[PDB]
């Protein structure tokens, strides 16, 4: 291999210069089978990597596993063999009450929550999208009729304690933590989710084009019993909403 | 007057909710002169305000002095008399080589070098543009035929020492500083101005519209004597522009 | 000119090495108007310099705008032409009960809640005044009888949240100002206002000698409909004791 | 399913209260088939869970997956099934020349180069390991005839800039990280890894015990072409090495 | 005298390469007194020294001062000399309702509220005991039947607001450390004290070896009345528990 | 005792309200010498008290040891009993080449190096003395002819790493002090010391009077073999301005 992680070699991407990189390696081939000669690459850890094609060109699908630490590895390793536009795909919790299970949320900036925003630019840096790859998100949205919201969220590194989850062994919430929720939602915040912060940050002050896209399957305001049906719909629009805004950013 | 600094009533606002902000009172004639039925309204400290028509809707033009503790006056008290959307409009110092004298910056979002953004959101909260606003005012750059470049900006609560001038008294700068320009150009960094990072962050924290673009009037990377024609110049290209977004935002 | 914003020559000077910084332009001709031979020298932006002739000698009197950041670039360009001594004159919100309306304030040392004084020190360093300066300014308020207060000043980049008001467009305050009003109370802290952090640091870690005196106009600690007399009778004597100040420093 | 992501119900475990957890899902079985009676249970995303059995009593084996974020997901969830000590087994990189490739390496405590630990306890409170976990690694090590080392590790949310890697697609490092690794040499710190500083603080804020062992398999101080055969037999020394400390916490 | 401060030279050590380092200079007498050959070296500031001899060898008694800063200095100078393992023995008070007066505590790693340790390694960095150290504490102990707790220590540059006491002039805590008590509680600190945040951190990050054991004389979470006799000999137990462990690590 | 560590009862003091605070335990008897009627009152780790009478009124002189932390309980225990006033006195050296050995330093406010002024105020909060008790010294200074220097002093919870002394065991400072020494002489501190920091802070955010004065017994920037005569007449000369300071005070 030409990398350390990822198990791929320059020659693997045949001169593909975009990657879709969702989470879970279990979603992958899924993505990819919505487009043309879909090949699977290698399986390394939590690192799922098919290759397939979009109106002639090749592209890469890519799992980044739970959390900044490992997006940060496949992000960086794809670079090296020549990746240049990074479009995540995701699901989420909505904290506001205007937005519904079903809706598709495209984040322009990040509240870095984050520990590896850091080793990348300091604090005060902006962890913002690029405004291309926003652009072409918001379009595929809108030619499927798919009800969106555009704008911020907070991307932390835990799903329990920086969520303000309190049903856990412990039951309780560092101080710094307690109260957070409330006042994100004050501000506007649409959500919370794991990998954005770092995703943007690392791309936006390295050269890199980076979006994000993701569908709401809970909403964390309203007590309501989720409907397996309803979200695997939503799962499989927002897929088809990245898919059509990478056709436009070739 | 309906407000502490402004002197200025609802009344006289004849129901706008746009505002155009400048930081020189002597540039707020100026910009109302290119829209119709233009009056001057108040004149107290930094803050200057007309009312003027475009496209047969009232719109507020609204001087902010430098740095984000006046603007931040400015933007409360015309929130408070109703406006939603902010528009700002200045000329620029950029630090990439690739950017020329004559060219457009629009601002996605800034790294955060001021004191005021922290007294409405933690530093982790991204100093972010709203995406309508920016869409409009890259469309508006385009329509007139302008080079423009989309990005990130760092805005300082200083113009000598936080912009690692040395050409000063002291010719001194504090250590949390010393190389910081270089950081930031390699980041991708465009430009350095002052009151970006307080009207983004205040406005996208409390659900409030705010964009910015400015004219480049000198490059910090290249040596090169001013032409005071080609400036003038500059700043009623970057003016045309802002009026023609507040078009398309109405 | 010699200097970028302020629109003055060294020779306008006339050799004065002492500056009188008031924050409103308006204020300016008022200050200079007690002194001999008053002459406007500039009007540009935030920035409006006259100068006059004390006891024989010339000083500078110059307006700041509000804030730390053109605070700072007035500070600096009036250092470039020759100015080593600055004395500040504002009126000021007590938040002690026995302070009372009318009262004048002299500033030993500012509690830093602004953002540009970082630009010159980090925050361990004092924003202490200089012992010259604050020694003459009480000696000027013993020789007109006024009732005079000396002690620390808590300095905001924010004229609403950041000294903890509720009455605005939003109606919240950010976590880690909710709270404060009542520690700064208790910690003996006098006043609000919104320069002398920044002017005391800059001034201190560079070999310039800076004062600061308020008169009273408003006591947040009770309830009381102001008087536009006593207010205007106050703001007098705060200028006739910064003139006598100035006197005493030649 | 009793837990959100690991795909296990509290059944499954048969009473296990210790799980050893490596980092990379196809090292489960092979530390699972070094004890009695092993079954696989579950997989999901980047976790891999089998049981098995040590001198008649039921142990656990759980994938965490590369950093802290997706450690915290399974350390909660184990903990919500029964679990109270935790184990972890790696291979790692050195620092020092005084360690050798085939050494073994058992952390005392942690520096905290990561998010994750943020979100149970503030930076103040000590990365450190249990006692009694510590005490068992070292006599289990001894017991087989390992060159040990025992001391401090630097744990980092990068493998990349984090870690002052230069061999990179921006071949930059952020100020922050600068002669950073130079610095943790002169301090004593042994080497670099991924997930301790989150395990070790999560776990001693909450009354759980954890230990952590690894293999060196590469030294950075020293340039040298890695050997395939001896690699492969420190993995299998440093896993025989927590299975026997294992057997001491019973 | 070598050292600025101890009024020791080299050869008054007699080839001593470890040291007990007790607070309180009249406690040191007591310490030499159970070994062989005591002989007063020194009195200056808070710097009391004597030599002794355990099993034919020479062993250091040197007293701190109350605080990291005056511990800093004591430590250095030794160091300075040729000792090179350094350690603590006091008196404390639990803040943990399951440890009782007459309890001895080992401590593993503190918790760093205090200021010295930051002067040697920045906060990411953990304030660890030395293995070896640790596990002689713990042996020694157990030589005399005392009940024992090993664990996390907060240590802080205050006795009073620090340790949340109201009982002062002021009668109120800084909002920073309002809380704070309840918050170390639920994380399992057991206890007070002021010195060895300084001590640790100091040595892990320099090539010493230290480590810390105390007796308990007061509980914070219930009321009682102490008893000067229950408190007398639950020091002189700690005395010779310091005295073995040194044996240990000889 | 009515306080825990100073051995002292509210009758002993006799109605006092000022001590004289030097560092030194065997300072204290020849402070209180120079006054009528001296009198040892107790001795206790490094705290030493005695009490005397100036111009018929009783004063106490009471020791603090080196550091923050042990002058953080000299200070409340005495304020506990009575003592509204507090006057520093020490031996220093200077880090500026105009600074003479024999001259005096006045202290208007601090630098804080350390870490229990925290544990009072947060770190904007500016270490700053009473404006009554730095006029007393200076006009006392004055009065008996001493070269006198005033302004800001830079107070440090180590005297090695902390004032940048490589000549240690380790030779090495942490990165956050390494050039610090020369970034202090720019911003024209005067000199390092270890304990007015903590002592300023505390006093005024409680309401209670400080001040400080101290003989240049060295300087660090021009190589010079000490002289003991001239360091003893030194240290006499700053404490007859400490005792004629405190006479201005009654
Ligand atoms: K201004
Ligand atoms: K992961
Ligand atoms: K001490």
């Amino acid at each position: 291999s030409d990398v350390f992680h990822l198990g791929l070699t320059k020659n693997d991407l045949q001169g593909a210069t975009l990657a879709i990189v969702p989470g879970d390696p279990d979603r992958v081939e899924k993505i990819a089978a919505l487009m043309d000669k879909p090949v699977k690459l290698a399986s390394h850890r939590e690192f799922t990597t098919w290759r397939a094609e979009l109106d002639g060109k090749p592209v890469i699908v890519c799992s980044t596993g739970i959390g900044g630490p490992s997006t940060s590895i496949a992000v960086e390793e794809l670079a090296q063999l020549g990746i240049r536009t990074f479009l995540r795909i995701g699901t989420t919790g909505a904290i506001q009450p205007h937005i519904n299970v079903g809706d598709v949320l495209v984040t322009t900036a990040s509240v870095r929550l984050d520990g590896a925003s850091l080793h990348f630019a300091p604090l005060e840096f902006p962890a913002v999208a690029d405004f291309e790859c926003t652009t072409a998100l918001v379009e595929a949205a809108k030619s499927i009729g798919a009800t969106t919201h555009v704008g911020v969220t907070a991307s932390s590194d835990t799903f329990y304690p920086g969520q303000e989850r309190y049903d856990t062994y412990s039951g309780r919430v560092v101080r710094h933590f307690k109260g957070s929720m409330e006042e994100w939602q004050a501000m506007g915040v649409m959500n919370y989710e794991m990998e954005s912060a770092t995703l943007l940050t690392m791309c936006a002050s390295q050269g890199l084009r980076a979006g994000m896209v993701a569908g709401v399957i809970v909403n964390r305001t309203q007590q309501e019993i989720p409907n397996a049906e309803t979200m695997k719909q939503t799962e499989s629009h927002a897929v088809k909403i990245v898919v059509e805004a990478a056709r436009r950013l070739l």
